């Protein structure tokens, strides 16, 4: 099975996803200088206020929190997005050091984690059907590094015990989400896929120009998770991410100057 080790990391993804060699593949470096200001980016509508998280679950690749998307209770709008996109799932990608972490990075440096609120497009109906489209998926970025504490992180962090290894859930509820975003909303945007193997190319990313600070003590509760089920050999889960992927025939658009 695909993960994040020597033999089945992202190195030998292609052999079963070809898409891993694909066009519009993600992550990608933002080259800050080569990013084009494109004044026609609306600003992002992000509309958190009737979130209904129901789970927190380890996959075995990284935890997800859950929400209720049967309807337009939490959803994102605006910046470079055509309709309205529904939110699903949130979760995080980390390093095993503060270093490193992040899959997209900023003029090739590197942040602690980044954090995904996959988001999709109602006029497909449902998930499934999005996944299939050029258009059918927009994900948040947000940058991790490490300072202060993030108080909206700490319910997150608190729960992992309970989810360590792959296969647990937990029911999570009353998340509120808007505690995880930056103060500005400025954002670069460009056509990729999905970091994770299917690897579709459906997704429209927004990644925020300004990072999240969580404590040193809130990112190691992140390296004590499992990518092993229980009673199986334990793997920490870290360095779940994918390194930069060739831009190609893109272009990285800025909603600011
Ligand atoms: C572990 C599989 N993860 C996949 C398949 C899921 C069904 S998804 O919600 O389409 C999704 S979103 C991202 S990311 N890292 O590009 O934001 C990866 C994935
Ligand atoms: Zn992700």
């Amino acid at each position: 099975h695909w993960g994040y080790g020597k033999h089945n990391g992202p190195e030998h993804w292609h052999k079963d996803f070809p898409i891993a060699k694909g066009e519009r593949q993600s992550p990608v470096d933002i080259d800050t200088h080569t990013a084009k200001y494109d004044p026609s980016l609306k600003p992002l509508s992000v509309s958190y206020d009737q979130a209904t998280s129901l789970r927190i679950l380890n996959n075995g690749h990284a935890f997800n929190v859950e929400f209720d998307d049967s309807q337009d209770k939490a959803v994102l709008k605006g910046g470079p997005l055509d309709g309205t996109y529904r939110l699903i799932q949130f979760h995080f990608h980390w390093g095993s050091l503060d270093g490193q972490g992040s899959e997209h990075t900023v003029d090739k440096k590197k942040y602690a984690a980044e954090l995904h609120l996959v988001h999709w497009n109602t006029k497909y109906g449902d998930f499934g059907k999005a996944v299939q489209q050029p258009d059918g998926l927009a994900v948040l970025g947000i940058f991790l590094k490490v300072g202060s504490a993030k108080p909206g992180l700490q319910k997150v962090v608190d729960v992992l015990d309970s989810i360590k290894t792959k296969g647990k859930s937990a029911d999570f509820t009353n998340f509120d989400p808007r505690g995880l975003l930056p103060e500005s909303l400025d954002y670069w945007t460009y056509p990729g896929s999905l970091t994770t193997p299917p690897l579709l190319e459906c997704v429209t990313w927004i990644v925020l120009k300004e990072p999240i600070s969580v404590s040193s003590e809130q990112v190691l509760k992140f390296r004590k998770l499992n990518f092993n089920g229980e009673g199986e050999p334990e793997e920490l889960m870290v360095d779940n991410w994918r390194p930069a992927q060739p831009l190609k025939n893109r272009q990285i658009k800025a909603s600011f100057k």
